[PDB]
């Protein structure tokens, strides 16, 4: 029962270093597509936990537009990002503290 996480307004060409120690364990990202394009998304997972991201285009919160792939210590995808406001959801699934990086190209 608490507030929903303030959502940081980004850009489509960031980086960008956050925290997920304790029980932060959910850090918010939003950012729009004006035209149709591929983007990369990139979480550098700096000390190796359980974590992951998934992302949702505005206008379907359930189906993802995109999840993370782990390979190794990067949590990657790279897909056709259709127009609209997004949601970039970095979180973390298991009981470490780490650092993260991330990037949208
Ligand atoms: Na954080
Ligand atoms: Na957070
Ligand atoms: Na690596």
């Amino acid at each position: 029962n608490n507030r929903p996480e303030e959502a940081n307004r980004i850009g489509l060409n960031t980086t960008i270093k956050g925290s997920l120690i304790g029980g932060d364990h959910t850090d918010v990202y939003t950012f729009n597509v004006a035209s149709a394009k591929n983007i990369d998304i990139s979480v550098l997972n700096e000390y190796g936990i359980g974590m992951t991201w998934v992302l949702h285009h505005e206008s379907d919160m359930q189906n993802y537009a995109a999840y993370g792939q782990a390979n190794g210590n990067h949590i990657e995808a790279n897909f056709n990002a259709k127009p609209g406001k997004y949601y970039l959801y970095v979180y973390k699934y298991d009981n470490g503290d780490g650092t993260y990086e991330l990037s949208v190209k």
